């Protein structure tokens, strides 16, 4: 069903991540982690404390869709194991320093030719598929995008609802 989904999104943030390659996104899904450029960590790590989902919407460029979305369980941290990120060209890895823990909520795709009916109140009215890295997206926006997507029937939300 949808009942836990519309739950965890209730009174949600929402921020469009775009990722210069796949890999990096495959990462994240494999273990649950996402790193950014310092002026989005800083937004990211407000909105953490500021509400009770905190919801990534992946997508990665050139690719025509999203891949997936996630919500913050943690604030960034630093001092892991370095993530084998793929930098992009002139991108340093001290620039991908802070680490946040991410849950999956969907890891399937999403064309951008579903979400042409939504626009994001905060992007101009734009379609919600264009915006820069770090993107906020409007609640009843992004409420509306994440429903889109196809069910991830391999995603429990008992563990997430805990979380909050």
């Amino acid at each position: 069903g949808t009942s836990k989904l519309k739950y965890v999104l209730q009174d949600a943030r929402f921020f469009l991540i775009k990722s210069n390659n796949h890999e990096n996104v495959s990462l994240a899904k494999a273990k649950g982690v996402w790193s950014t450029l310092p002026v989005n960590e800083k937004k990211l790590n407000l909105a953490f404390r500021s509400a009770r989902s905190v919801i990534l919407i992946f997508s990665v460029r050139e690719s025509g869709k999203f891949q997936g979305f996630a919500r913050l369980s943690s604030e960034s941290h630093h001092g892991g194991s370095p993530i084998h990120w793929v930098l992009p060209a002139g991108m340093s890895a001290k620039m991908l320093g802070g680490v946040f823990k991410i849950d999956w909520i969907c890891r399937r795709e999403l064309p951008f030719t579903k979400s042409a009916h939504l626009t994001n109140p905060w992007n101009e009215h734009k379609p919600v598929k264009i915006g820069r890295d770090g993107q906020e997206i409007e609640l009843e926006c992004g409420t509306q995008l994440c429903l889109l997507f196809p069910p991830d029937e391999s995603i429990d939300l008992y563990q997430v609802i805990h979380k909050m």
